[PDB]
């Protein structure tokens, strides 16, 4: 009886939502997932500490067993996947940079070690996921050069970034290829960002797409976001992803008002603030191709323990499958 997200945004743009693999066995979970969503994405199974394992001998080695399951779900009910992600200085092993005696891996060992990495999860699902997140968070704003001093940088160093372009496009020339970063419409950063894409663009290194990751609270500036997506969509040929969109209620990271219950007040500030921002989205089709939730349902959300234990309500759906006020103020800035 309620609308279809993928229907309305049929000619916009694919609907994602990010997942765990729990999800795919709970039927009211599938009901959700199968009505509203054309696209999916790994909440963290498809992370490099989620794939590789060490054998008794200290040999590497790639456990597919669990990332399976979303393929196997997606072709079962015709959606697409992304894949999340390639290169990250997070929740990756500290082991996977070094050798048996725990030293830093020469950038040659390394290079060839992301090579076979790259090659080995991209290879598997070549034809099957049609994008991924190849480097993810690479820009700090704070360095000389504008990059994080991650493993990465420090093992391989600052061509790291092209070098997992290159090995993604090798082992699936159709797979659309995304560098992703948060804070991504604060103008420091921003600026950052598009300079790094489009240096990489202009010497030819096969990346395709900026995702946009949309971690947002309630003292977000939307205008900012369409001046992010205006200086982006400026670099010719670039799609955009939106892919790990919520909006939290509070207006910082550490608020010192916590809810019980979210406020009939607040949950309205929410439904206005997705309204202006899928009028941003829909203002901008022409370059996005994909929005993805960060979370299913409310409950679900990664926002009630990753800065704090506490409730929030970020995104479409209530604890109990119901659409909230953002649900239909999202509807609306199509109907
Ligand atoms: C899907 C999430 C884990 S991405 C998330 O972005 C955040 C920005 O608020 C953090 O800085 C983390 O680096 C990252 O985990």
């Amino acid at each position: 009886q309620i609308p279809s997200l993928k229907d309305v945004f049929l000619q916009d743009f694919k609907i994602g939502v990010a997942l765990p693999v729990r999800v795919f066995s709970n039927s009211m979970d599938v009901e959700l997932i199968t009505k509203h969503f054309n696209s999916m994405t790994a909440e963290n199974e498809m992370k490099p500490e989620s794939i590789l394992r060490r054998d008794a001998s200290g040999k590497i080695y790639y456990d597919f067993t669990v990332a399976d399951r979303y393929i196997e779900f997606a072709q079962k009910h015709g959606m697409v996947v992304r894949g999340h992600t390639l290169v990250w200085h997070s929740q990756t092993p500290e082991w996977f940079f070094k050798d048996e005696k725990g030293n830093l891996l020469s950038r040659e060992a390394m290079i060839e070690r992301m090579r076979e990495y790259i090659h080995t999860v991209v290879g598997r699902y070549r034809g099957k996921v049609y994008a991924w997140d190849v480097v993810n968070e690479a820009v700090d704003e704070n360095q000389p050069d504008g990059l994080r001093r991650s493993l990465w940088y420090q093992v391989i160093g600052p061509d790291y970034i092209e070098l997992a372009f290159k090995f993604a496009h090798e082992a699936d020339p159709d797979a659309l290829l995304f560098y992703n970063d948060y804070n991504e419409f604060f103008p420091k950063k921003r600026d950052i960002i598009f300079k790094l894409v489009k240096e990489m663009r202009e010497k030819g290194v096969p990346i395709h797409g900026i995702g946009m990751q949309q971690h947002l609270t309630l003292a977000d500036n939307v205008g900012w976001i369409d001046i992010a997506i205006q200086k982006f969509k400026t670099i010719s040929g670039i799609q955009i992803h939106i892919t790990e969109l919520d909006v939290s209620v509070y207006k910082s990271r550490s608020p010192s008002i916590i809810y019980q219950t979210p406020p009939s007040e607040v949950l309205h500030e929410q439904a206005e603030f997705y309204r202006k921002l899928f009028e941003i989205y829909r203002k901008h089709t022409d370059v996005i191709t994909n929005v993805t939730f960060w979370g299913l349902k409310d409950d679900y959300s990664w926002l009630r323990f990753f800065f704090g234990r506490r409730n929030d309500w970020p995104l479409l759906f209530d604890e109990n499958y119901q659409p909230k006020p953002a649900f239909w103020s999202v509807i609306e800035s199509v109907s």
